[PDB]
């Protein structure tokens, strides 16, 4: 029945690590007076979540600037000039304005042609995979030759405000404990050039994927159990559409909320943890950029060889779950 | 005679259902001008820049507690009724509004939750200023044409309460400058409303309108011309007009090539509107007959990406559209972008 994409490729990919380190030891030294004025005595970031550091941008780097930097590096990786780009999609959570699209600002920075379509997709942590699928569909129909999918994430403001609130004399302990999860966010950026396969015949192939949703929960631990339920449904669809079995996939590129979230996931599906690269420990949760930043690292480290079957997945707020395949 | 390709236009994609919601509270330009009068006086403004220059006499607002997702949901339930289908048939739900409940999760996921979509339903938001509904329609059409889904919903709820409240405060300050007043005045041409469309594979709805898609051009060097956040919009009206017309000329050339358009053969032009004199300039530039151009701007203002489907819905409910009518969907959006697409009723 179902036909996958047969002429969609990944011509180039890149990531940008943000340059300022904020360690969890440092955050905890700033929060110590509060932690004690509440007899909190676990290191929740470092010991439970498993986040030892995250990166922050320079002052007033906007999402668009970070996404621009990643795009230029991706265009170098693909060996193509901006004038070949027919579609630029931005998929970040961080956005400069409500309007215009962050994509238009990125596109303007790069000097895209008057034929270049641009718009933003928002879907919490799954939006990069949504953008890749969007772009795939246009490539397949012959609308464009090349597409850029870009994502810049900024968390500088969220840290400033969250740590300012938490250290206030009024702050309660009910506050603290959800205010803490904002402290797992990290900065970073990624970009991908996709292309029609006849232009880049040796490049990795994007096959497509599946999505399942549980939007009864659009409003922590329940959500770890409910995300796993939804991922199980999604794997079943992936079996039927993609011909998946766990044992044959070479890498699982996942979205990363926490160490215990990842460990539950790998345990529930019987996946070899060695096939699951994580960067949360040093970068935190980089939202929808996490998946392409991990794939880019896998690439840059020489971990991917021709014919490797790569799963790209996550569980994102909604709840939604998407799983897609690349053949390297 | 000569075999020709489709020009990448969409095949066997239809509009199964369409609806709009008009926001309930009227805010007249007369009241707005009474609040602004002391500032008009101080800045020496003697013309009615809203009612007489922009051509907006009223706009609608929601109550302060209505979110984008709530408006969109209302319009989605009505479009499902129009398509005579239940929410279980929907495989894709895309939200296209400028207004948004949260940075995350998407507004689409909220609407989808409200409506009770199936676990098979794919949902996400698209953002592209006033063109996003068309982008949404195209994304859904790609899936429908390929046969991956049977039905899609594209939804858009716009809320302008906050921008009105905060703009009116700012523009009534005894200290506001002429330049700031001018920068923010276009905010007082926005309106509230909502629209939703059900798209389907044509096999399932053989008498329904067909959506062909169309063309897009951009001028992203002009991306600073109009910028908005939750409570403020700053716009260079003058350059938006000039650069928008230029862009639209380029995009009409493409439309001739791809859609076969000549202005005189179209039956209706559904045009996104920013002001009466920008609309007059656009219709005069391109030789369009003004009787083929429905306007709701005077009483509802500029509803952003919802404007085009709201006008299409009102044309449907007026009985203005007959089978075989060729309807052009046109807009210039902040970016700058320009899209032109065709519906065959």
């Amino acid at each position: 029945s179902h036909m996958l994409f047969q002429n969609v490729s990944i011509a180039g990919l890149a990531h940008i690590d943000a340059p300022h380190t904020l360690t969890s030891k440092e955050i905890n030294e700033r929060l110590q007076p509060t932690y004690d004025r509440l007899g909190i005595k676990t290191d929740v970031l470092g010991d439970v979540a498993g986040i030892h550091a995250r990166r922050l941008w320079d002052q007033d780097v906007q999402a668009s600037d970070a996404a621009t930097q990643a795009a230029r590096k991706a265009l170098i990786d693909a060996n193509i000039g901006i004038e070949k780009i027919g579609l630029l999609i931005n998929t970040s959570v961080s956005r400069d304005y409500l309007q215009p699209s962050t994509a238009s600002i990125v596109s303007g920075n790069l000097g895209v042609s008057d034929h270049c379509m641009t718009f933003d997709v928002a879907n919490a942590c799954l939006a990069f995979i949504n953008g890749m699928d969007i772009a795939a569909r246009m490539l397949e129909r012959g609308e464009i030759d090349y597409a850029l999918v870009v994502d810049g994430e900024t968390a500088n403001l969220v840290y400033e405000k969250t740590l300012e609130r938490m250290t206030s004399p009024d702050v309660t302990e009910e506050e603290f404990r959800n205010e803490l999860a904002a402290l797992t966010l990290g900065c970073g950026a990624a970009a991908m050039v996709m292309a029609r396969s006849e232009l880049v015949p040796d490049a990795p192939r994007y096959k497509g994927g599946v999505t399942r949703s549980a939007t009864e929960w659009n409003k922590t631990r329940l959500l770890l159990i409910e995300g796993i339920k939804l991922a199980q449904k999604t794997f079943v669809a992936a079996k039927q559409v993609l011909g998946w079995a766990v044992e044959e996939l070479d890498q699982f590129v996942i979205h990363q909320v926490s160490r215990p979230h990842t460990a539950a996931f790998v345990k529930s599906f019987g996946i070899d943890p060695a096939k699951v690269m994580t960067i949360f420990g040093e970068h935190g949760n980089i939202g929808p950029a996490s998946v392409p930043i991990v794939l880019s690292k896998l690439k840059e480290l020489g971990r991917l060889k021709k014919g490797d079957r790569i799963a790209l997945l996550g569980i994102g707020s909604g709840l939604n779950c998407s799983m897609a395949e690349v053949v390297w």
